[PDB]
């Protein structure tokens, strides 16, 4: 039932998103492509910005101009050194699967696009500052990811209007995500000469973000992940309320596996030493479990609530923010 091209779009996605393809695939109906075609288009626009062979004057214009090389039938980008490169060498195949989405899809695609080559460009070699910029930096490569999924959900008429509407919810689904990945990541970002921590936070504690992975440091280190993971954890009522307003089974599973991960993930990363030797994982059963079960309201919130009990019986009374982190976990739990 595919074209060549929808064909070629599916297999880019399996190459690119290993699984998650298999629930983007699930997806009901006029959803399944927009996402799948939505997915593509931001994995060639990070392909872009991760690609530290490409000077910043060539990229710029690159990122600024993304949006509209969706309406240009032959440009495609042929100088990637990236993993993903493929996305870009046959980006007409992309775009001609884009041009033959619905109208009311290719509106917020572009315009999602747009807004987060522009971001993207901004902090290509300025590193993140205050708190208030973790969370600007995580919109432009995350909460805008989660914004233009919410409006794609209601456009498709599976989700309510509501969905699509509330843009600060919408953006913590993002947000979520982003931080986690981006705690649970120092050590892998720290070698490959990445800094996303935020230098307002991690300053109050190391000279330099590096410091963090000397074991004389281990102490410092692991008060600043658990201020970092408390931050995080903000969003969880935002999750939460997010969640319980989609009547799809299948936007539902897509929507709630990720976040179902992520808790897990900031549950193993609290107060863990670890974090600074190596990736901290989810164990390959229990992360099984999750994705299987992670499919309705009443399952989801236990799954939650568990985690954060767990995390909340592991707060020493000695870490700086202990506090905060005891109030967001008894603010979660009773939602
Ligand atoms: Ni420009």
């Amino acid at each position: 039932s595919l074209s060549s091209s929808l064909k070629t779009c599916y297999k880019y996605l399996n190459q690119t998103s290993r699984s998650f393809a298999a629930v983007i695939q699930a997806l009901d109906g006029e959803m399944r492509n927009a996402v799948c075609i939505f997915y593509l288009v931001l994995r060639a626009l990070d392909t872009l910005e991760d690609d530290m062979t490409i000077s910043v004057e060539k990229k710029v214009p690159l990122l600024h101009n993304f949006h509209s090389f969706l309406y240009q039938p032959d440009w495609r980008f042929m100088e990637s050194k990236e993993k993903d490169r493929q996305v870009l060498e046959d980006f007409p195949t992309i775009s001609l699967e884009f041009r033959n989405l619905a109208e009311k899809y290719q509106t917020v695609i572009a315009d999602i696009c747009r807004r987060m080559g522009i971001g993207m460009a901004e902090f290509l070699d300025k590193h993140v500052t205050s708190e208030q910029e973790w969370d600007k930096y995580c919109h432009y490569v995350a909460g805008l990811v989660g914004i233009g999924l919410s409006r794609l959900f209601s456009a498709s008429e599976f989700e309510d209007p509501l969905v699509g509407e509330d843009t600060e919810r919408a953006n913590s689904m993002g947000l979520f995500l982003q931080k986690t990945n981006i705690i649970r990541d120092y050590l892998e970002d720290q070698q490959g000469g990445r800094e996303f921590w935020p230098q307002e936070v991690w300053s109050r504690y190391v000279k330099k973000l590096g410091d963090f992975a000397k074991p004389e440091n281990i102490d410092l280190a692991v008060q600043c992940l658990n201020e970092l993971i408390t931050n995080a954890l903000h969003h969880i009522p935002d999750v939460i309320t997010y969640l319980s307003r989609l009547r799809n089974q299948s936007v539902f599973n897509f929507c709630a596996i990720p976040q179902v991960m992520a808790i897990a993930t900031l549950a193993a990363c609290y107060n863990n030493q670890q974090v600074f030797k190596g990736a901290v994982k989810i164990r390959k059963g229990q992360a099984v479990t999750l994705m299987m079960d992670a499919t309705n309201m009443p399952a989801v919130k236990a799954i939650i609530y568990q985690y954060m009990e767990e995390i909340y019986h592991r707060i020493p009374d000695s870490d700086p923010s202990s506090s905060k982190t005891r109030q967001i976990i008894s603010t979660i739990r009773t939602q």
